[PDB]
């Protein structure tokens, strides 16, 4: 397990070297770095409706499971597109901060798997009908 | 597709927490604090990095030798956390060297050669110098 967490790190620091030049170390790497981005120019240009909706998973006594439907359901409502994908990304990590802020990390876990699931059960069939992930790494670059 | 997506789900996660000084895992977190310790080696040592990349002409036949030169004139007076960041750098240098010259072939060789000197040369140091976890709480 030594040997290939070693192997992870050589690709992940490599990964980040050439992201940082423009290059990737692969079509996953350059789909992960233009996400990345993508989510943190969402948080900085729409900073009001972040910083109302974090206010707001602080305050409820509510459990992550709700405030998860609750907003995505609303977020997608209208259909999708690249912009909401990118803020369902957001929003899960908004959610996570959220429950390590209240010691409730292992709602983190729970969070990943409902993200995994609705991306491979609503999101997926709109994202390869739209070109696939290489095809938002060419409209945010 | 599954796998992909949750990989896509882990990666940005863990970023997220990393921004707030959360871990996703504690692999998560030696790779942050790789990933910042690079990029604060690369501008400390800006000078001795770009008098090395210049003197750097990487072809599949010297691409080794210039790996294996460096390396070993790297730890000729042993193994330190500083040294393993600056290696970790090198890497990273010959590897974007490879891309500007349109060769990404190498790419993934240099990566096998990183990870081998790593698992059979820097491991032994690192687990008698307390893990990375130690690497993560010298540099934080
Ligand atoms: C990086 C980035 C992402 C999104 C945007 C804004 N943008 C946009 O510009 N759309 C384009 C067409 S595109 O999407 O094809 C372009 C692609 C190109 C390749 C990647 C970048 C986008 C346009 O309108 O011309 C939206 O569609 C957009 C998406 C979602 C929401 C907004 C705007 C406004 C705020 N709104 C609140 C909300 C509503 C309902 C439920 C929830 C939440 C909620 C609140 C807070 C948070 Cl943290 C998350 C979600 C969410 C700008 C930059
Ligand atoms: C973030 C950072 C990393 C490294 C350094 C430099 N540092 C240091 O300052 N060491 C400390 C003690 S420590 O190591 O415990 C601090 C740790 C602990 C926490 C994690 C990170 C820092 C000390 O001075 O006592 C070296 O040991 C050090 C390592 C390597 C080289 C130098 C200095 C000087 C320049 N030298 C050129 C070179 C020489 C021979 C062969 C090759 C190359 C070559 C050329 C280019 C490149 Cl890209 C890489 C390597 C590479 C500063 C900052």
């Amino acid at each position: 397990s030594m040997s290939q967490s070693n192997r992870e790190l050589v690709v992940d620091f490599l990964s980040y070297k050439l992201s940082q030049k423009g290059y990737s170390w692969s079509q996953m790497a350059a789909v992960k770095q233009a996400l990345r981005e993508a989510g943190d120019e969402f948080e900085l240009r729409y900073r009001r409706a972040f910083s109302d909706l974090t206010s707001q998973l602080h305050i409820t006594p509510g459990t992550a499971y709700q405030s998860f439907e609750q907003v995505v359901n609303e977020l997608f409502r209208d259909g999708v597109n690249w912009g909401r994908i990118v803020a369902f990304f957001s929003f899960g990590g908004a959610l996570c901060v959220e429950s390590v802020d209240k010691e409730m990390q292992v709602l983190v876990s729970r969070i990943a798997a409902w993200m995994a699931t609705y991306l491979n059960d609503h999101l997926e069939p709109w994202i390869q009908e739209n070109g696939g992930w290489d095809t938002f790494v060419e409209l945010y670059g």
